[PDB]
């Protein structure tokens, strides 16, 4: 019965509780944001999509391995005349996630940026977490 | 099986394939695009959520009762260092939707915004769609 | 045990009553002919696999937004010392397709090409289906 | 859950890569490529179902008991406005079947035809392998 | 426990509820009434199995590209010595069937016949359902 | 599965194959043929359902109490430019009914009708089979 | 795993074992040995395969409405240089069947011949058993 | 459901399909033939059961290790009286088995006999597959 | 209910029919015949279990690149006052074993012994199958 | 699954842990040893299977009801150059039986033999264990 | 059926995305690169298996108590004449793995050498992390 | 049960044991050893993975149409102070694989490789296995 | 679900009460006590593991063929401060197991020692028990 | 089937490999050692079961909040008449168990004791994590 849920394509509202994720990293959270963990060698870069969230809605917190992403997207307002015959669109106001990084950050150096529903994140990663290379032979 | 897949909620990446959706409307296309129709008595409002999209790159095509949308959204640039470690993010890049309408609509005077990664479509519905009231007794 | 028929690789023959498709689209017909519809702007592509048939043995015939698939491949001629000791080819000599599409087209306009047991055929859209641009923002 | 499969009649795309045949010969190879072995008391002949190949993208190979089918179908060309909305042909260029025939053949004297996509090779039998009349009794 | 049914040959009384069927075209309906329907390029015939129906009872009524078909059989009369101790005929009396073709049809020049209890309904189709050859390269 | 073919009600055509049945009477034969028996108390009622058949292509054959109906059908015939694109209706031509009636019968005396392809027979009851009333009490 | 057995085709040898049959007629016996009933109107045909067996060897024995065939036949001689390693052929030697036939013979009247291994027998029907014509209205 | 179609016994009819066999030798072909493969020393030995067929219609070849049975079966004529209420037999008509043999044989020295619906295959060894003992000790 | 056997450990006696076994190698044949092939670069060394066999009761017999053991064991012998109250060995006389070798062999200068109930056989190697080696770099 | 295994024919090697054994008889011990117990009315007859072992290697005590069989048998010794491709014989090199009998013996007045690799065992049963006839009525 | 593929041997190209692996350790990262990681007293050693890559292609970074492993192996070339019949390396270019190792180590005093395909690590403990013993009792 | 063990991604020390692989061609051998077979039209080039061995250790032989590679690995030394914690890697120290290649070679003229634990065989065709082109029409 | 039990290694604590075993031998008990039976040709040893318990709370009692072991180990002692987070050690107080000896031994030369929490048990054998060599042949 | 194993009581051999464990506390390592935490306000109790072991073959060391016990156990000795007929004592001889302590610890004032097979440690807790009272209210 479990594929019959899949043939609805309900995934995106019912298949998005992010209580837990083991990859190396931890996340945790309520409501639906894609995350992306992009690592360099001296920085990270985390892509969430907040879709439909205004820039002044965002709040972004970090300290040493820890990122929080804490939004809130206002829901589709309708007049009484209308209704809401279809939607996939989830309806959770309030989410956020808690991302627990691999590395040290320096969150005084971090930046942001907010585009097209997109949030870009640069954490800096702390001398303590920048690996050094071994020399092969 | 198909329960432990969603333990590992991958479900935006997989479980996003729109090939047929039947609620009196019908849905078609590929990639992530959730949608929500709204209906009045006079108009149509249709919300797609277009993260990671350009205005640019949206082609938005209506005639009588049936709704293009094509997108295509630009994937995460990583520099050689840098190194994809987590991703629930799909990565298609060309997405479309065709959403067939219960109304006939005035494709010529529909509006359209884009705002963080939302798209809301304004469909004035066409006068042989407008309903007319029945009155009761 | 229904697996077990597909390790037999027998899906050409048994696997291709192609009563029905849903895809925003009407697929309908008997026998073996694998289709394509390519939708542009302006126009409808679609190809059809019409292996071991001529040219004279396919009926074209198109009207408003249903289009008639019909053709006959002459069976594989045998001497009477012959005989077919392997075969994966389908037997079935009529096969058609009823495709509606999902634009109306002009069938006066249409063109169509046979070549490698391939064809094409050019539907133009009828104006009352070619869409229109709405304007973003 | 495989039933689900072959309602879709999906069969020609996923159900066709031919890594094994077994009916006294041995048919091996990538993609789609219905085969059939007509045998004669002094031939054997092999039908091939090629559509959407040109003939000099064929590469036929013969020795001994072996024969060896090598082509390459081009793939559907389309237009940045045009997609593929629908689609059952399969997308594999490369296409190959090495047969192992049962009779040792003279490549010599063999002979083929490419018509409407159909590949029809002629292989003399070689002496070795012409079998003879045991008279009953 | 399915096929115990099926092992009884139970199957005209029991599984022949016509509530819907997808070829193409759509037939609802109450009762037992075998359906065959036959199209040609300029009309379309309809075969219906009415055993047990007077001429007078039979309801046919045809507008555009959907026909009904209603009739009511007599059931078995039996005299109070008599009893039915065996029985395979469906005891529905009222029986109907909602056809909707895939071509629209002139309802006023259509022509209908019932003998040996099949009816045999012509149906031409209106000249915007007539289709058109398109000629091949 | 076997619930998914009488989803289909396809039950006419598949599910027809009388080769026993057991109600202290039996029923032999092949093909589509409704039968109810009924009983009275000096004779016999046989009524089949025999749509699509002339008077003159049955042959009604009894002694004892068994007996026979054996009957043609000719099949539907369609112009080449005619395509059965739906039908429920069985494609057998030959079909027959071996019934072993309970009480033995005087088939010289017997008598038959066909009306709206319905076969009603009457076989009068030998005075071997006519049963007493016991009294009671 | 009754597939299994089914895929080593030792159908000959294990499923022969004619123990019952339901068609109206009851066959029994042991061994391998199919069975044809062709009725006429006034004799009986029965088609028994019974390769391996010499003429002298078949005990044909009828009365009334049972037929019975017994035969032996030698099972195949080896020398001891000789061993089978391969065999489909039931090594049982002695078979017989009992086959009720579903009317009266005249047993002094029938006939037989043994050709190819196939025995025919003709039985006449007696008169009791010959069915007489009911005329249709 | 498997053992259901066993407890039918129409084993002979569904069960003979016989496209391959593993037991150090290859047997492939079309129809009902049992094959019993006796080996010699010096010989080979093939028991094929064809009942029902003439001498003439048998088409027996062989070369190096491989054997070919071809025979046809003419099908059980019937009066138009008559008609066929029970039958085992297989209806097909060509048949044909392609054995190869473990060893490599003399096709020029070979014979054959055909009685009682048995062929029976005396098949020298070459020289090249005559075995040698090997001392012990 | 497969486990409930293996509890017995009758696996000697039922699960010791070796119809078929593939490793690059082909063993066939019948009883309980244990078998060790061992592969040097010069020759080839099998090893056969025959307990309770005399030498002379050795069939030995090699050619190209296959070997047959064929062996008969004397059933145990029991007085009328002794029986067998319990007991694993099997019961079958003759067994055999043909073996096909990976390589081709000089059957001339083959050697075996026969200790312990073990046959130990030396096949050398024809020079054809003699392997060579390929120097590295 | 546990078919899966049993169709490898491994049973010699891998289910052969006689751990237990009950009727009326204990057997238990470690490796490969089938065995026989004939009772006589004076003496019990034990035959163990013990191919490739070295009378030396034999230890055999009894006493009372119970014996006990302990012997090694050499593994197969390999040249480096060879190598074992294939093999069923077991590698357990010591292996033992404790059989306890259903009677006492005089272990002072025992004798074996070994020939072919299998050990005879006479056992003279003690007085006390002879039984003795009750005459019947 | 995940048996099935366990029987076809895919596993070093399927199972082989190591996401995750828990022993006290942490390893995560993409592709096929098996890892040993050896603990003594004052240093770490860590293996891994790099077959097809060249020494230049290897990064090898460490911090603290995590070491990254990014390599990457050229595809195997091929000539347009060429083509991979068989192959069970796997594809992947790019593999990287992330081991959590238990300890903490001195980067800067760290070695590497590569031979064989083979990478083996010393990661001398820093002193934080190097155990004391606790003398017992 | 058998997805818990991919689970645990053990795939390359449990699931290696290449007995037996069919795709035209034959791979048997013990031990981890992924192959790639190419085939050229004049050659065949086998790419065998055997990280950890030196080139001395591996045996290359090569005759006819079969590939014989031996090697062993020596295991990972440790000190009495180092334990294995974590490993993924096979212990099994002889490894080998018998190819049956499809065509015959001139083993006399192949060549070989060892970089980076990866061997690369060329092995020339023999002109009895070199193909030739089927001229097509 | 019960392997999801073996997943927790509760084994020691939930799965070793030893109510029965059979080996030709009887251990009854309660509680852990894992049994080691050494048997000699002259004597008896046997091991128990009774980690924690001191020498004096050890009941060790013989007769016959039977010995008694009787054991409890004080608990874990804790401060009210503290408290057992984790703990794979049973709690079971008392101990006992009744182990049934093949052989009668002489109590009143039994020796036993305790070392590291091991019991190790000499038990020589009664004469009547000391088994005595079958000579062989 | 996992039940059957559970009956046997093989739990302490096979049910013992502690490749993790999850309360707060990570236990890893190989063999048979249970193990207690009892945890105080200023200190860590480990009880371990050490059975058969010498205390000069204990390594205990450890750091900060992690815990390495490594042991030998010598296996048990047997004379050559001496054999195993029963054992539950695992074989294993080299035991680790690394334990990660919820408490860093000041291992230079540890201390240990080894009595009756049970290792006893005290490990002194770091004033970073002795907690401290909450006052309530």
């Amino acid at each position: 019965f479990e594929r019959m849920f899949k043939e609805f394509f309900a995934t995106p509202m019912t298949g998005t509780t992010m209580i837990q994720s083991s990859t190396g990293i931890q996340i945790s959270g309520k409501g639906f944001m894609p995350i992306s963990i992009i690592e360099g060698d001296q920085h990270i870069k985390v892509i969430a999509w907040l879709p439909g969230v205004n820039k002044e809605d965002i709040i972004l917190n970090a300290v040493g391995d820890t990122l929080e992403i804490r939004a809130k997207r206002s829901p589709l307002m309708i007049t009484e005349s209308e209704r809401i015959i279809y939607s996939e669109i989830p309806e959770e106001e309030e989410i956020y996630r808690t991302i627990k990084l691999p590395a040290t950050v320096k969150e005084e150096n971090a930046s942001a940026k907010f585009e097209n529903g997109v949030l870009s994140v640069i954490l800096p990663k702390a001398e303590s977490s920048i690996k050094k290379g071994i020399n092969i032979e």
